[PDB]
Protein backbone atom coordinates (compact mmCIF):
# COMPACT_ATOMS: atom_id res chain seq x y z
CA UNK A 1 0.00 0.00 0.00
CA UNK A 2 1.23 3.64 -0.67
CA UNK A 3 2.59 5.84 2.24
CA UNK A 4 1.85 9.12 1.21
CA UNK A 5 -0.28 11.09 -1.60
CA UNK A 6 1.66 14.24 -3.00
CA UNK A 7 -0.93 16.96 -3.66
CA UNK A 8 -0.36 19.84 -5.89
CA UNK A 9 -2.76 22.75 -5.22
CA UNK A 10 -3.74 24.75 -8.06
CA UNK A 11 -6.23 22.91 -10.11
CA UNK A 12 -6.46 20.15 -8.09
CA UNK A 13 -7.19 21.12 -4.23
CA UNK A 14 -9.30 24.06 -5.67
CA UNK A 15 -9.78 26.33 -8.95
CA UNK A 16 -6.83 28.68 -8.97
CA UNK A 17 -5.12 27.60 -11.96
CA UNK A 18 -8.46 29.56 -14.05
CA UNK A 19 -6.82 32.36 -11.50
CA UNK A 20 -3.69 32.10 -12.50
CA UNK A 21 -4.29 31.42 -16.46
CA UNK A 22 -6.67 34.71 -16.00
CA UNK A 23 -3.79 36.75 -14.25
CA UNK A 24 -1.12 35.64 -17.22
CA UNK A 25 -3.27 36.37 -19.98
CA UNK A 26 -4.04 40.08 -18.38
CA UNK A 27 -0.22 40.41 -17.85
CA UNK A 28 0.49 39.49 -21.55
CA UNK A 29 -1.87 41.91 -23.31
CA UNK A 30 -0.77 44.82 -21.39
CA UNK A 31 3.01 43.76 -22.92
CA UNK A 32 1.13 43.19 -26.41
CA UNK A 33 1.40 40.12 -26.15
CA UNK A 34 -1.96 38.06 -27.62
CA UNK A 35 -1.06 34.33 -27.95
CA UNK A 36 -2.19 33.38 -23.92
CA UNK A 37 -5.52 31.23 -24.44
CA UNK A 38 -6.31 28.15 -22.78
CA UNK A 39 -4.34 25.76 -25.16
CA UNK A 40 -1.25 27.60 -24.96
CA UNK A 41 -2.12 28.08 -20.80
CA UNK A 42 -1.74 23.92 -20.92
CA UNK A 43 2.15 24.81 -21.58
CA UNK A 44 2.05 27.59 -18.25
CA UNK A 45 0.48 24.78 -15.77
CA UNK A 46 2.82 23.56 -13.12
CA UNK A 47 5.59 26.16 -14.32
CA UNK A 48 6.96 28.67 -11.36
CA UNK A 49 6.20 32.35 -12.38
CA UNK A 50 9.47 32.90 -13.58
CA UNK A 51 9.43 30.56 -15.90
CA UNK A 52 5.85 31.16 -16.71
CA UNK A 53 6.57 34.56 -17.34
CA UNK A 54 10.19 33.36 -19.66
CA UNK A 55 7.05 31.27 -21.52
CA UNK A 56 5.17 34.18 -22.32
CA UNK A 57 7.86 36.42 -23.73
CA UNK A 58 9.52 33.42 -25.93
CA UNK A 59 6.02 33.29 -27.55
CA UNK A 60 6.51 36.57 -29.06
CA UNK A 61 10.37 36.19 -28.85
CA UNK A 62 10.18 39.09 -26.87
CA UNK A 63 13.25 40.58 -24.87
CA UNK A 64 12.46 42.90 -21.63
CA UNK A 65 15.35 44.37 -19.28
CA UNK A 66 15.95 42.31 -16.13
CA UNK A 67 14.42 45.29 -14.11
CA UNK A 68 11.10 44.82 -16.09
CA UNK A 69 11.07 41.11 -16.01
CA UNK A 70 11.32 41.88 -12.08
CA UNK A 71 8.71 44.19 -12.05
CA UNK A 72 6.39 42.26 -14.76
CA UNK A 73 6.14 39.20 -12.11
CA UNK A 74 5.64 41.05 -9.44
CA UNK A 75 2.56 42.95 -11.03
CA UNK A 76 0.98 39.42 -11.92
CA UNK A 77 1.62 38.19 -8.24
CA UNK A 78 -0.06 41.46 -6.92
CA UNK A 79 -2.82 40.42 -9.43
CA UNK A 80 -3.26 36.86 -8.31
CA UNK A 81 -3.09 37.70 -4.63
CA UNK A 82 -5.73 40.06 -4.49
CA UNK A 83 -8.03 37.74 -6.93
CA UNK A 84 -7.35 34.95 -4.45
CA UNK A 85 -8.44 36.43 -1.13
CA UNK A 86 -11.65 35.38 -0.88
CA UNK A 87 -11.10 31.92 -1.76
CA UNK A 88 -13.15 30.09 1.03
CA UNK A 89 -13.28 26.55 2.54
CA UNK A 90 -16.43 26.56 -0.18
CA UNK A 91 -14.23 26.80 -2.92
CA UNK A 92 -12.46 22.88 -1.79
CA UNK A 93 -12.74 21.09 -5.15
CA UNK A 94 -15.36 17.93 -4.76
CA UNK A 95 -14.03 15.47 -3.17
CA UNK A 96 -10.55 16.53 -1.74
CA UNK A 97 -11.83 17.30 1.74
CA UNK A 98 -13.37 13.45 2.23
CA UNK A 99 -9.94 12.81 0.80
CA UNK A 100 -7.80 14.35 3.28
CA UNK A 101 -9.70 13.08 6.43
CA UNK A 102 -9.98 9.19 5.26
CA UNK A 103 -6.06 9.57 4.35
CA UNK A 104 -5.36 10.88 7.69
CA UNK A 105 -7.60 8.47 9.41
CA UNK A 106 -5.47 5.38 7.49
CA UNK A 107 -2.61 6.89 8.59
CA UNK A 108 -1.95 7.97 5.02
CA UNK A 109 0.75 10.78 4.65
CA UNK A 110 -0.73 14.18 3.18
CA UNK A 111 2.09 16.72 1.78
CA UNK A 112 1.86 19.72 -0.36
CA UNK A 113 4.42 19.38 -3.38
CA UNK A 114 2.99 22.56 -5.33
CA UNK A 115 5.55 25.36 -7.00
CA UNK A 116 3.63 28.03 -5.33
CA UNK A 117 4.59 30.54 -3.35
CA UNK A 118 1.07 31.52 -2.46
CA UNK A 119 0.61 27.78 -1.65
CA UNK A 120 1.00 28.15 2.28
CA UNK A 121 -1.68 31.17 2.34
CA UNK A 122 -3.94 29.13 0.32
CA UNK A 123 -4.39 26.24 2.42
CA UNK A 124 -5.12 28.30 5.31
CA UNK A 125 -7.63 30.16 3.06
CA UNK A 126 -9.38 26.86 2.83
CA UNK A 127 -8.82 25.49 6.27
CA UNK A 128 -6.88 22.78 4.76
CA UNK A 129 -3.52 23.88 6.75
CA UNK A 130 -3.68 20.97 9.78
CA UNK A 131 -4.31 17.89 7.47
CA UNK A 132 -1.17 18.38 5.79
CA UNK A 133 1.59 16.85 7.36
CA UNK A 134 3.96 18.70 5.21
CA UNK A 135 4.28 21.86 2.71
CA UNK A 136 7.45 21.48 0.60
CA UNK A 137 9.09 24.81 0.24
CA UNK A 138 9.18 25.74 -3.65
CA UNK A 139 12.00 28.08 -3.11
CA UNK A 140 14.00 25.26 -1.19
CA UNK A 141 14.54 23.13 -3.95
CA UNK A 142 17.04 23.63 -7.16
CA UNK A 143 14.75 23.00 -10.19
CA UNK A 144 11.24 23.41 -10.46
CA UNK A 145 8.56 21.58 -12.35
CA UNK A 146 8.85 19.43 -14.74
CA UNK A 147 11.97 18.73 -12.76
CA UNK A 148 10.65 16.18 -9.92
CA UNK A 149 12.47 17.80 -6.66
CA UNK A 150 9.31 18.94 -5.37
CA UNK A 151 7.72 15.55 -5.20
CA UNK A 152 10.75 14.60 -3.68
CA UNK A 153 11.31 16.66 -1.15
CA UNK A 154 7.55 16.54 -0.49
CA UNK A 155 7.53 12.67 0.12
CA UNK A 156 10.91 13.27 1.80
CA UNK A 157 9.15 15.60 4.00
CA UNK A 158 6.82 13.60 5.39
CA UNK A 159 9.72 10.10 5.83
CA UNK A 160 8.41 8.14 2.76
CA UNK A 161 10.19 7.34 -0.88
CA UNK A 162 8.82 9.01 -3.89
CA UNK A 163 8.07 5.18 -4.86
CA UNK A 164 5.90 4.39 -1.69
CA UNK A 165 3.61 7.81 -2.73
CA UNK A 166 0.76 8.99 -5.07
CA UNK A 167 1.24 12.36 -6.71
CA UNK A 168 -1.97 14.27 -7.72
CA UNK A 169 -1.62 16.83 -10.66
CA UNK A 170 -3.37 18.60 -13.44
CA UNK A 171 -0.92 19.10 -15.45
CA UNK A 172 1.63 18.43 -18.28
CA UNK A 173 4.22 19.53 -16.33
CA UNK A 174 2.94 18.17 -13.08
CA UNK A 175 2.43 14.79 -14.40
CA UNK A 176 6.29 14.59 -16.18
CA UNK A 177 7.54 15.43 -12.86
CA UNK A 178 5.69 13.00 -10.56
CA UNK A 179 6.74 10.61 -12.81
CA UNK A 180 10.60 11.74 -13.02
CA UNK A 181 10.14 11.16 -8.56
CA UNK A 182 9.35 7.58 -8.81
CA UNK A 183 6.09 8.44 -7.28
CA UNK A 184 2.82 7.21 -8.96
CA UNK A 185 0.48 9.56 -11.15
CA UNK A 186 -3.19 10.43 -11.26
CA UNK A 187 -4.20 13.39 -13.24
CA UNK A 188 -7.02 14.86 -13.08
CA UNK A 189 -8.35 16.85 -16.34
CA UNK A 190 -8.86 15.89 -20.10
CA UNK A 191 -6.51 12.95 -21.81
CA UNK A 192 -6.28 15.48 -24.58
CA UNK A 193 -4.17 17.62 -22.48
CA UNK A 194 -2.60 15.46 -19.91
CA UNK A 195 -2.04 12.29 -21.88
CA UNK A 196 -3.18 8.41 -22.42
CA UNK A 197 -0.52 7.05 -20.52
CA UNK A 198 -1.46 7.71 -17.09
CA UNK A 199 -4.32 7.26 -14.92
CA UNK A 200 -6.77 10.38 -15.72
CA UNK A 201 -9.87 11.23 -13.78
CA UNK A 202 -12.67 13.31 -15.52
CA UNK A 203 -12.99 15.58 -12.14
CA UNK A 204 -12.26 15.50 -8.63
CA UNK A 205 -14.78 13.23 -7.05
CA UNK A 206 -13.04 10.71 -8.66
CA UNK A 207 -10.04 11.24 -6.20
CA UNK A 208 -11.46 8.98 -3.23
CA UNK A 209 -8.90 6.50 -1.54
CA UNK A 210 -10.55 3.39 -2.94
CA UNK A 211 -9.57 4.45 -5.96
CA UNK A 212 -6.29 6.07 -5.44
CA UNK A 213 -6.08 2.10 -3.45
CA UNK A 214 -7.24 0.14 -6.51
CA UNK A 215 -4.80 2.18 -9.06
CA UNK A 216 -1.90 1.27 -6.92
CA UNK A 217 -2.72 -2.61 -6.92
CA UNK A 218 -2.83 -2.06 -10.86
CA UNK A 219 0.71 -0.65 -10.78
O1 LIG B 1 3.30 32.44 -8.88
P1 LIG B 1 3.17 31.37 -7.81
O2 LIG B 1 2.02 31.58 -6.88
O3 LIG B 1 4.50 31.11 -7.14
O4 LIG B 1 2.75 30.01 -8.58
C1 LIG B 1 3.71 29.26 -9.31
C2 LIG B 1 2.99 28.20 -10.12
O5 LIG B 1 2.27 27.37 -9.21
C3 LIG B 1 1.70 26.24 -9.88
O6 LIG B 1 1.00 25.51 -8.90
C4 LIG B 1 0.70 26.71 -10.95
O7 LIG B 1 0.19 25.59 -11.67
C5 LIG B 1 1.38 27.63 -11.93
O8 LIG B 1 0.39 28.11 -12.83
C6 LIG B 1 2.07 28.77 -11.18
O9 LIG B 1 2.81 29.57 -12.10
F1 LIG C 1 -0.76 23.75 -9.74
AL1 LIG C 1 0.74 23.54 -8.74
F2 LIG C 1 2.26 23.38 -7.87
F3 LIG C 1 -0.13 23.99 -7.26
F4 LIG C 1 1.63 23.19 -10.21
MG1 LIG D 1 -1.85 22.49 -10.84
NA1 LIG E 1 -8.58 30.04 7.40
NA1 LIG F 1 -0.34 20.90 9.10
Amino acid sequence: MFKAVLFDLDGVITDTAEYHFRAWKALAEEIGINGVDRQFNEQLKGVSAEDSLQKILDLADKKVSAEEFKELAKRKNDNYVKMIQDVSPADVYPGILQLLKDLRSNKIKIALASASKNGPFLLERMNLTGYFDAIADPAEVAASKPAPDIFIAAAHAVGVAPSESIGLEDSQAGIQAIKDSGALPIGVGRPEDLGDDIVIVPDTSHYTLEFLKEVWLQK
